[PDB]
């Protein structure tokens, strides 16, 4: 599903050296996130095979795809908008107005979305908070799909990812959240973390987050990967507190 150039571009909102985003409208009717590249940003073949796997994978806590332009100009993937941005950023402002029964819903959203790409043998390779969008009413899709304050003891070393690499990171994440978006060891060394969780080390549990979200967020911080639960797992044992909690 090839888009020509029936975007129009408005404004940027958000980047890396990968490209920039913008916020546009196909046809001048649907509200769109335009994902540019760059110049040699990505291999043309990169960029191809990356949008290919992605617009292979769709679920509802995904954020969805409209096509992809390939007709020249800066290449870009067109995403659906998430009207309120990145959790992260939701997160920090907002603080203070977050009910608990709310924050979980929210990791819920992320692990549905997560178990659904651990199933299709998917490694986000950065689940973290800032990668979250918010869009309708509080629905929270995870993106930028297809940082060792999130990274699990095998990427710190050998740099092993895998399904439970992201689950350790989904355990950061959850303390995102439920600290209402706060740093991970903020007044913290890269290589001085390490040293930390090496040791036994785990962030703290955060005022909103009950001793049983905590368990879990402990769960996916196990030093051995397969000591983690899988996001299949994750999402039934939060589902459970949830509906009790």
């Amino acid at each position: 599903v090839i888009d020509p150039s029936e975007l129009t571009f408005v404004q940027e909102i958000g980047s890396g050296q990968f490209g920039l985003v913008h916020l546009g409208y196909w046809l001048n009717k649907d509200k769109v996130a335009i994902k540019t590249i760059r110049e040699g940003a990505m291999s043309e073949e990169d960029f191809i095979e990356e949008a290919e796997v992605m617009m292979k994978l769709s679920h509802p806590k995904l954020v969805q795809l409209y096509g992809v332009c390939l007709e020249q100009a800066p290449i870009c993937l067109v995403f659906e908008f998430m009207e309120h941005g990145c959790l992260s950023d939701y997160l920090r402002t907002q603080r203070g107005l977050f009910a608990a029964e709310t924050l979980l819903g929210m990791c819920l959203d992320v692990c549905e979305g997560m178990a659904y790409l651990e199933e299709a043998c998917v490694i986000h390779r950065d689940l973290a908070a800032r990668n979250c969008l918010v869009g309708e009413n509080q629905v929270i899709k995870v993106s930028d799909f297809g940082p060792v304050k999130w990274a699990s003891p095998e990427v710190f070393s050998f740099s092993r990812y895998s399904s439970k690499s992201d689950v350790w990171s989904f355990g950061v994440l959850m303390w995102e959240v439920f600290s209402e978006g706060k740093i991970p060891y903020e007044n913290r060394s890269n290589s001085e973390v390490v040293e930390d969780i090496s040791t036994g080390f785990r962030l703290y549990k955060p005022r909103l987050a009950s001793t049983h979200v905590y368990q879990i967020m402990n769960h996916c911080w196990k030093e051995r990967p397969e000591d983690r639960p899988a996001f299949s797992r994750l999402l039934r044992q939060l589902a459970e507190i949830a509906e009790s909690g």
